[PDB]
């Protein structure tokens, strides 16, 4: 019944193309960009050895019930819809909390609390830990009594309202053993050897199972697994190990996902300035039917995903230019609700059958990722998928010159939601501007383009605030204050260039796009806490415009200055030799 979408392009580079990954990825960009995702087959000789011992690799499995795997079911949405309207009536604007790294499933929570007699029943029986169990929350971190606090604050009043009339007060595992599991499950399921069931058939059954209430099917996986803690699946030189000479090659390869963030063309390659969460790969142990939902990368960045070993991983991809279109159809499922909670759209995990997106006009492509192949994801390319079988994968994010203006647009969009920021885009650009040499020429060029656009937009914001009637101008070093303190009262964007403070609160901030929402205290007194006194315009645009317009002229001892300034060498250095 399920209709496979068209396949995304594969790329089989030569050994020479394969030597500089990010340059090879900029070559295929104009083409792969249009499918959102794409597959990459390294030379068949290229076979890095798996660094990890499977027999002693202990991970805690998470679990998936493909029936309740879709969160945007009619019932859950209408519940949140009504619950929001309830809190509007009371004049208090539903605020959905976060528990153990992800949003609280209130619908599930009220269903369960109600199924065992309601809030006070569950309290006077102390079954709040059982609740958090059935909600999948990992014990015994105390979540039981954390839910009670939330239920009471948010759901008990609705429980009463929804209840009778009832309102008067108050208010305001081993990798080894895991393979045994997986292979046994798959064979018992299809009554075949695992390596013998065809891909197309698993694909058909998966999407069946998502919408089937007629039967329940549970599955286990592993994720939220840092290389930092568990170790990378690649060899790397960090003192943990003598690296064998058989491996030396692969420890240095730019396709080793531990080296990608640091390559000369990566944005983070020199900013030893902030833990961005992704300079460090993540591991994904997979099982038949294990799945990941539709998502885009934080700050709309690239993802690259290597399947170390195992059975294939199925993907689905959507080009960036269809991203606004993709979100639009998901929003159709509860427009009123997503009005009040714009970012709730992304917080809510979904596997929308690709067919559905296609019959709504959304381009969708697909591929089977096989052991030893890469998958690349392009900025704002939604993607999802499921595993054909037991396998093991490793992934990073990364950012390139061509991403810088997308990153800037992404903050503008996070700002127009109420979405936190993993880092300050503007800070990133200055940290790059503050080391113009040894900075890939492309970036430099792009930085200038991007930095001038910000000097403008800032000075506009800087001049607009003096009319409003602020006088004093303190000067602060934002990068040295923790993110959570330099965020905006209501944006909530990490401020770096400039923000507004007043004396009502010792430290409660607002970005310059929202200067009214700081505090009723009139603008009469200060304060525009800034970072540079508009004496940056000459300085920093210079160092970059230097290395930007030094390469412009150099092309128009010459082969020496390119070696000193660390220039690139594809067609231009070729003509040298
Ligand atoms: C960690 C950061 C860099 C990341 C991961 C992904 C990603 O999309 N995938 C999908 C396939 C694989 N996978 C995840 C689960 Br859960 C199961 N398989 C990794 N994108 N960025
Ligand atoms: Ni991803
Ligand atoms: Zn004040
Ligand atoms: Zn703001």
């Amino acid at each position: 019944e399920f209709v496979p979408p068209p396949e995304c392009p594969v790329f089989e580079p030569s050994w020479e193309e394969f030597t500089d990954p990010l340059s090879f990825i900029g070559r295929i960009r104009p083409l792969a960009e249009k499918t959102g995702i794409c597959k990459i087959r390294p030379p068949k000789d290229w076979q890095p050895p798996f660094a990890c011992e499977v027999k002693s690799f202990r991970f805690t499995p998470r679990v998936q019930r493909l029936n309740e795997l879709e969160a945007m079911t009619r019932v859950r949405l209408d519940f949140l819809d009504q619950l929001a309207k309830f809190w509007e009536l009371q004049g208090s604007t539903l605020k959905i909390p976060v528990v153990e790294r992800k949003i609280l499933d209130l619908y599930a929570l009220s269903k369960i609390v109600a199924s065992k007699g309601g809030f006070e029943m569950v309290t006077k029986e102390k079954k709040w830990s059982k609740v958090g169990s059935r909600l999948g929350y990992l014990p015994g971190k105390g979540t039981g009594s954390l839910l009670k606090s939330h239920y009471e604050r948010i759901l008990y009043p609705y429980e009463l309202f929804q209840s009778g009339v009832s309102l008067m007060g108050v208010q305001m595992y081993t990798l080894q053993s895991f393979g045994e599991m997986a292979d046994n499950f798959k064979s018992d399921y299809f009554n075949m050897p695992v390596h013998m069931v065809p891909t197309e058939l698993v694909e058909k059954e998966f999407w069946r199972l998502v919408s089937s209430i007629e039967e329940d099917v549970i599955v286990e996986y592993g994720a939220d697994i840092s290389s930092k803690d568990f170790g990378s699946g690649f060899p790397v030189k960090d003192g943990r190990r003598k690296i064998l000479p058989e491996e030396e090659e692969y420890a240095l390869s730019g396709w080793n996902l531990n080296n990608m963030p640091v390559l000369e063309q990566s944005v983070l390659a020199h900013i030893n300035v902030d833990i961005s969460g992704m300079k460090v790969p993540w591991l994904y142990v997979g099982m038949c039917f294990s799945s990941f939902c539709w998502h885009i990368e934080d700050h709309w960045s690239y993802s690259i995903n290597y399947l170390h070993w195992g059975e294939p991983k199925t993907w689905y991809g959507v080009p960036s230019h269809a991203a606004e279109q993709l979100e639009e159809v998901m929003r159709e499922l509860a427009p009123e609700l997503f009005e009040s909670q714009p970012d709730l759209l992304h917080q809510l995990v979904t596997i929308m059958n690709p067919n559905v997106l296609m019959e709504h006009g959304v381009p969708v492509y697909r591929t089977n990722q096989c052991a030893g192949e890469f998958v690349v994801t392009f900025p704002r390319a939604y993607h999802s998928g499921f595993n054909q079988g037991y396998n093991f994968a490793e992934a990073v994010n990364f950012c390139t010159a061509d991403w810088l203006p997308i990153g800037r647009q992404c903050v503008n969009h996070y700002r127009r939601l109420r979405r936190h920021c993993v880092f300050s885009h503007e800070e990133l650009i200055f940290k790059m501007a503050a080391d113009p040499e040894c900075l890939d020429v492309g970036l430099a060029a792009m930085v200038c383009k991007e930095l001038t656009l910000m000097t403008e937009e800032e000075t506009r914001l800087r001049e607009s605030v003096v009319q409003m009637g602020v006088l004093m101008s303190e000067e602060e070093v934002f990068e040295l204050v923790p993110d959570d303190e330099r965020q905006c009262s209501a944006c909530r964007t990490t401020c770096f260039l400039s923000a507004l403070t007043c004396s009502c609160n010792p430290e409660r901030l607002v970005c310059l796009y929202h200067p009214t929402d700081l505090c009723p205290c009139p603008m009469q007194k200060k304060c525009l806490r800034y970072r540079y006194p508009l004496e940056d315009l000459p300085s920093l645009l210079y160092g970059v415009k230097v290395r930007a317009q030094s390469y412009d002229t150099w092309v128009s001892v010459m082969l020496e200055d390119a070696e000193d300034r660390k220039y690139p060498e594809n067609d231009l250095f070729r003509k040298l030799r």
